[PDB]
């Protein structure tokens, strides 16, 4: 259904919706796996489906429809704790590579395309343990797709031959993130 923000179960899957306040966003549960996105004139949101907690080698398909205009990103997307990291293996994205600025740590091959795999950091801000200091790890995929299954164990792998270490496992969802921008999204998680 239409939701305000929060996280929970919905047809067996995990899903979680984040909203700064700016309003301007509709996200909606469907059956199965399936959710969708329409945006306008946004500010920073996160929404999507999938597991809690994740694993170190799902293999994640998705499937639909994604229509950004402006700043997005459709990625798998979730936690670790011990040590607290938020990672991004980046399918699709908008106006803005996430990697921007970024300092490139390598490449991996995977699903049909290279990604090149960068490493950020976010100084006290928001996380799944409250306000907190913690990097990012990134995958982006050069070949931009907005259906395709997802072998993560070969990012996990790629990242730690890059120093990049995973902790104890927290959610794993498929997600639209938008950034003061405009969209449509509609993606089936299997
Ligand atoms: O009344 C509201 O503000 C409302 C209602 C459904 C969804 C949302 C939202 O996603 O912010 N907000
Ligand atoms: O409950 C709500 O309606 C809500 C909660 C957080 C952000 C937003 C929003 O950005 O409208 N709305
Ligand atoms: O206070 C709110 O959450 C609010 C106010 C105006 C629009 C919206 C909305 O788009 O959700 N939300
Ligand atoms: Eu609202
Ligand atoms: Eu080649
Ligand atoms: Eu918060």
């Amino acid at each position: 259904q239409t939701i305000q923000p929060g996280t929970g179960y919905n047809n067996g899957y995990f899903y979680s919706y984040w909203n700064d306040g700016h309003g301007g966003v509709t996200y909606t549960n469907g059956p199965g796996g399936q959710f969708s996105v329409n945006w306008s004139n946004s500010g920073n949101f996160v929404g999507g489906k999938g597991w809690q907690p994740g694993t170190k080698n799902k293999v994640i398909n998705f499937s639909g429809s994604y229509n950004p205009n402006g700043n997005s990103y459709l990625s798998v997307y979730g936690w670790s704790r011990n040590p607290l990291i938020e990672y991004y293996i980046v399918e699709n994205f908008g106006t803005y590579n996430p990697s921007t600025g970024a300092t490139k740590l390598g490449e991996v091959t995977s699903d049909g395309s290279v990604y090149d795999i960068y490493r950020t950091q976010r100084v006290n801000q928001p996380s799944i343990i409250g306000t907190a200091t913690f990097y990012q790890y990134w995958s982006v995929r050069r070949n931009h797709r907005s259906s395709g299954s997802v072998n993560t164990a070969n990012h996990f792998n790629a990242w730690a031959q890059q120093g990049l270490t995973l902790g104890t496992m927290d959610y794993q969802i498929v997600a639209v993130e938008g950034y003061f921008s405009s969209g449509s999204a509609s993606i089936t998680v299997s």
